[PDB]
């Protein structure tokens, strides 16, 4: 029967297509996981819905209750039957759900309004006038919370504390947050989204040195599902046969708006 | 049953699996060094095993025999039960996933091109315009397998000249590309990974450099036999000691520390 694909609201993945309003089902959306997802429906041989996260979160396990939300949550408890969506590989997540290999590499970054005096997290570490943070509930914070490499967790120490809060709701939030903020906020977010943003309008943000960790984003699977094979082998061929590069070619170069 | 020592296969392979200076006196896993030989023992305290690290005999990555089906190489080694595990730079494909396991990837890499410095090339597409600068890949592995199934004009124009080239453009090890390059007056270019061209450039003579983008993306995985009991746990210590920036570490330790280039 029909799959169900849990899936985020997050430019250039999934979007609300022009006149969605008088659109319905799958129809209603555009993107690289959209076009991703109905390859790798034809290619496993599946129909499938495309159904928005419910809680709006990518997926974090709640320190006392034990619960996870977001799109994690979602395939963990049997709302969703597979997640085609920028979802961070990680090894608690690996954990609880399962992966296939990578279909996109990424690693996290900083995004400063142009001109910022910032060049790496190390300068963002020995500072306090320019403030930082990143996205709620997603493998970023989690990062940072976890890590006991000694800059990382010099930015933890402040992140965790700092009033008003440094962390945002959703990438736009974050995005809006740095150009508003005259230089006074960068945003640590991953380098897929940084890039996409730097190339559109107002052209006023930039991607600052190097990225802080390597890792990818993989379609997901709750444990032991009969898709996971399947779904694997799709993501290799379609990353072999060129595709992969095709359609970040398509969301991201094409959609360049700063020339 | 009982705890029994892992065999895993590995490959000779620079800066991943070398043989140490003393090597002669040396025995065991004590005869190699490198960026596997460190990941090795790394996975082996996660997961909690012993192991024999053992070079390929064939001294082949693995492709299978068009012809007779069988698989050579440390696929081979899997394929057959040979091995347990292989712990090398062994590329994540399609072919090979559907005969044996792979972990997710503890190196990203993509297709490269290596030149003899002051060549005038920039790209593959350069070299699919011209004839006097030849080129080739390693046999046996996966850069071949790309250009062989490409349906992308520039790599299946690439391809089709390579198969036909006389002599031969294909190389059995990376150290005779590597040698062919360095030799051949700028009249020769070697397709090769960017991870192990990168390494390259950073050895004496230092006259070899990367040029252009990579020509795809992909990632070595520790790969196991299909449904070995040994995948779960070995997955998991690779996305632990990444998250842990140990992989990175080891990265710089072999490529960059002692790089022979400069700083
Ligand atoms: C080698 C670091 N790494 C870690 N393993 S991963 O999250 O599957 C991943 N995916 C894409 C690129 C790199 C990568
Ligand atoms: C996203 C392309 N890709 C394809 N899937 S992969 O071979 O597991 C891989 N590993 C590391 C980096 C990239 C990558
Ligand atoms: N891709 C991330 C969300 C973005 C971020 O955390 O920066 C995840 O899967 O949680
Ligand atoms: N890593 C490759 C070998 C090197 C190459 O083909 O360039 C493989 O696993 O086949």
């Amino acid at each position: 029967k029909t799959v169900v694909v849990t899936t985020i609201l997050e430019s250039p993945y999934v979007m609300m297509k022009k006149n969605h309003e008088m659109l319905e089902g799958n129809e209603r959306y555009e993107g690289y996981c959209v076009d991703l997802a109905a390859e790798i429906a034809k290619h496993c041989g599946f129909k499938y819905k495309l159904t928005i996260v419910g809680d709006g979160k990518y997926g974090a396990r709640d320190a006392d209750t034990k619960i996870w939300n977001g799109m994690v949550g979602e395939l963990v408890y049997g709302k969703a039957d597979i997640a085609i969506a920028p979802l961070t590989i990680t090894y608690v997540r690996e954990e609880v759900i399962d992966f296939s290999k990578p279909f996109m590499s990424l690693g996290i970054s900083i995004m400063i309004k142009k001109g910022t005096p910032i060049e790496s997290a190390e300068d963002l570490s020995k500072q306090t006038e320019i403030a930082y943070g990143t996205l709620d509930s997603g493998s970023t914070k989690e990062f940072f919370r976890r890590s006991k490499i000694a800059v990382f967790d010099k930015m933890w120490t402040y992140m965790r504390s700092a009033e008003p809060s440094v962390f945002v709701r959703t990438t736009a939030e974050g995005v809006a947050r740095v150009r508003k903020s005259k230089g006074k906020y960068a945003y640590l977010l991953e380098s897929t989204m940084n890039e996409y943003i730097e190339q559109r309008k107002p052209c006023d943000t930039m991607k600052v040195g190097g990225n802080l960790d390597s890792k990818g984003y993989g379609i997901a699977t709750p444990k032991g599902s009969s898709l996971g094979n399947a779904v694997n082998l799709a993501v290799l061929k379609l990353s072999e046969q060129g595709l992969l590069d095709k359609l970040k070619n398509k969301w991201w170069y094409d959609k360049g708006e700063c020339g």
